[PDB]
């Protein structure tokens, strides 16, 4: 099953962390990656000017039933990255979030998919569409499509 993850880091130098990530996502058992896209710099919402955010989207092959492929994934969210002490109830410094898995649609207390937000997030659709310019949403909607009418602007490479 091709799933499509998303990873973020909001760290001032993220990319040791985000190619430890990757590491450890290639070697999930039952998975492999097949591609990842471009490193993209999503701008801080807040006129002060927190750090950039380093976007990306993985494909991944894998084997795994939906909720093993999480069980992977927030185990990596907290061997590679923690929240930080000024909000402990605040963000995580590395982000993985399951995009989408297959073509399926899941609806459980644990997991939801596609993700429930991503079609409003430019950061997660700019870089999904480098590596899957033909994707068609599990409802149909095709992803070029939701880009050429939604409009959102194009994220700068990291």
């Amino acid at each position: 099953t091709v799933a499509y993850i998303a990873i973020g880091s909001n760290l001032a130098s993220p990319l040791e962390q985000v190619n430890a990530a990757l590491k450890a996502l290639g070697d999930i058992p039952e998975s492999h990656i097949l591609t990842v896209s471009s490193f993209y710099r999503t701008p801080p919402l807040g006129p002060q000017d927190q750090p950039d955010y380093l976007a990306a989207a993985v494909a991944l092959e894998t084997s795994l039933a939906p909720e093993e492929l999480l069980n992977h994934t927030q185990r990596i969210e907290l061997q590679q990255g923690r929240v930080r002490k000024a909000e402990r109830w605040g963000p995580r410094t590395l982000d993985l979030d399951i995009m989408l898995f297959g073509n399926e649609v899941i609806n459980t207390e644990r997991l939801t998919v596609p993700h429930y937000d991503m079609k409003n997030r430019g950061f997660m659709l700019w870089p999904l569409f480098e590596i899957a310019p033909e994707l068609v949403f599990p409802d149909g909607e095709m992803l070029r499509q939701i880009l050429h009418t939604r409009a959102f602007d194009k994220l700068n490479k990291w």
